[PDB]
């Protein structure tokens, strides 16, 4: 479906698109390949829909964290750069782009937020968050405010979160433990509650997003806000005389912003997948491609040492580089998209007062566990009833739910799967299930049934039913490997497509207290 013969880019409407369609057409001097640069609205949700059904752009930019979601989907080609190209771009962002020990995409830049701030209204910035309300009364007094940034997306707040403690999925000897999520507890709290308190003191508006803070801090209203380098360019145009900085401490303790790597991945249904690398590798991540981008909009720390070494010596990029150290790399596992979400939610929802702090993160912790606790259950009842002996494995975080939601999917689940017996196996006989081909055939016809039916507890233990019933086949056939896949593929439609039923109904606590 994509055309053979061009390349279609996609990148975000905040960095130097103009930038990259001129390193577009110095690629088209040379091949007469034409490079359409385009920036789509939400181009990092319409991306997994449009690139499964074959179409998309040849080449997405988008930060790393949404990159292993897509690798996981089969929509992004593995990248096999040679030694001489790998040694060109610090170590630290290849590993930001590997995925299930494949590189997925070449890493562009890296990116930090940090504080910006007006000097002509405050000389020296505030060190740390708790001054800022009285900073924001003595400037008050002058017709000026303290700071304004985006309060829409959960990337600007998420530094002052994880300050005291929050944090996304827990790091520790060189691994994530996907099970343990950390966005409702006592540090998490503290910082959404300092923000929500910013804005019941009106020191902050609720409804303040990227472009009414960029306006306010480019105008002269407010003396700070929390961006990213994309930013400065406007920021230059404006003449505000600003500084770029080390975000403030929150309880004495650093604030930690997610960094991003900003990558280019390659779609896996493209024809153009030559042509994309060698633009990728040959024009673009050269000094003279990163420059027609950075002048545009700046990209930050880029992963091209030879451009670097000059980038590293501007004062705005050592700011950036000491609050990426403080922060931390994020991570690229499927779930990072639904932790978003859930978070975007949580600090809209605490900050409008929809929701109390408590409740808003208890909901984001639901969601944010939502995939590994589905799983947990759903690939242990398949593989039991298909081998007709339980995994001995601990239940692990939150094991009381996994224990009681799988004793209760035992005794609904077998009844389903007894008096219905003779469609299921009529159904299994018209899907002649042979192989992992057989099986991804079955997911996208369940994927469809599934979802256009009416949101249940029963019709959700239906599908997990069938999916007990085709395990045991596949137990028979000798295919037990296309059971994990098969549990893996039922989690995904059940937690993508039911998300927010699922976390209103408290997730797996819902369906213990439901069939009680
Ligand atoms: C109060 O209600 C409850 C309380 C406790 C427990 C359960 C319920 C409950 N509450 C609600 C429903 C049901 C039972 O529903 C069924 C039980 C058995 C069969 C059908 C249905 C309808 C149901 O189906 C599904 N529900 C949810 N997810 C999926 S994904 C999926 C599915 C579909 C195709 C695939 F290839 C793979 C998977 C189906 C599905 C839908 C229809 C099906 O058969 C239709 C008849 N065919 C069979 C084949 N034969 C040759 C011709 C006649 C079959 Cl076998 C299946 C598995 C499906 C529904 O849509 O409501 N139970
Ligand atoms: O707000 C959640 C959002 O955060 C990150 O997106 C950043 C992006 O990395 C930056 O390059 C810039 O564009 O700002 C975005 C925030 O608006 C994550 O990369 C993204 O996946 C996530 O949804």
């Amino acid at each position: 479906k994509i055309e053979e013969g061009k390349l279609v880019i996609w990148i975000n409407g905040d960095k130097g698109y103009n930038g990259l369609a001129e390193v577009g057409k110095k690629f088209e001097k040379d091949t007469g390949i034409k490079v359409t640069v385009e920036h789509p609205d939400k181009l990092e949700e319409k991306f997994p829909q449009v690139a499964a059904t074959g179409d998309g752009p040849d080449i997405i930019f988008w930060a790393h964290d949404r990159f292993g979601g897509y690798a996981q989907s089969g929509l992004l080609a593995e990248i096999t750069p040679d030694k001489a190209f790998q040694d060109k771009l610090y170590p630290f962002t290849w590993d930001a782009v590997r995925y299930n020990g494949k590189l997925i995409a070449y890493p562009i830049a890296v990116e930090a937020l940090s504080l910006i701030y007006n000097k002509d209204l405050l000389p020296n910035p505030p060190k740390t968050w708790e001054e800022i309300p009285a900073l924001d009364k003595e400037l008050k007094a002058k017709g000026k405010s303290a700071l304004m940034f985006n309060l829409q997306e959960p990337y600007f707040t998420w530094p002052l979160i994880a300050a005291d403690g929050g944090y996304a999925f827990k790091y520790e000897n060189g691994k994530y433990d996907i099970k343990d999520v950390g966005v409702d507890n006592a540090g998490a709290k503290a910082g959404l509650t300092f923000l929500v308190d910013l804005i019941k003191n009106k020191h902050m508006n609720a409804d303040t997003d990227y472009s009414i803070a960029e306006a306010a801090f480019n105008k002269g209203e407010t003396a700070m806000t929390i961006n990213g380098p994309w930013a400065w360019s406007n920021i230059d145009t404006s003449k505000v005389n600003y500084g770029v900085t080390v975000l403030p401490t929150f309880k004495g303790q650093p604030s930690k912003p997610f960094v991003g790597v900003l990558s280019a991945g390659i779609n896996a249904a493209s024809p153009n997948k030559e042509l994309a690398k060698e633009f990728l590798e040959n024009y673009l991540l050269t000094d003279e491609g990163l420059e027609a981008v950075n002048k545009d909009k700046p990209l930050g720390a880029v992963a091209l040492k030879s451009y670097e070494e000059e980038l590293a010596k501007d004062p705005r990029i050592a700011a950036t580089m000491e609050n990426a150290q403080k922060g931390e790399i994020m991570p690229n596992i499927p779930q990072m998209s639904a932790f978003w979400y859930a978070v975007r939610t949580a600090v809209i929802n605490a900050a409008s007062g929809r929701q109390t702090v408590d409740e808003a993160l208890k909901d984001a912790q639901t969601g944010s566990e939502l995939y590994r606790q589905s799983l947990e259950i759903i690939s242990r009842y398949l593989r039991e009833q298909a081998t007709g002996a339980a995994d001995t494995a601990p239940m692990g975080a939150s094991g009381a739910t996994s224990r009681k939601a799988l004793e209760t999917l035992r005794r609904v689940g077998d009844g389903v799967q007894r008096n219905h017996e003779t469609a299921f196996q009529g159904m299994l006989r018209k899907l002649d299930i042979k192989n992992e081909d057989d099986v991804k055939s079955l997911s996208r016809v369940m994927i469809h049934v599934f979802s256009d039916g009416v949101t249940n507890w029963g019709r959700i233990v239906t599908l997990i039913s069938f999916g007990a019933f085709v395990a045991k086949h596949l137990k028979t056939i000798n295919q037990e490997s296309c059971i994990e896949p098969l549990a893996e593929s039922i989690t995904d439609v059940l937690v993508r497509t039911k998300r927010d039923w699922l976390v209103k109904q408290r997730g797996w606590d819902g369906f213990v207290e439901f069939f009680h």
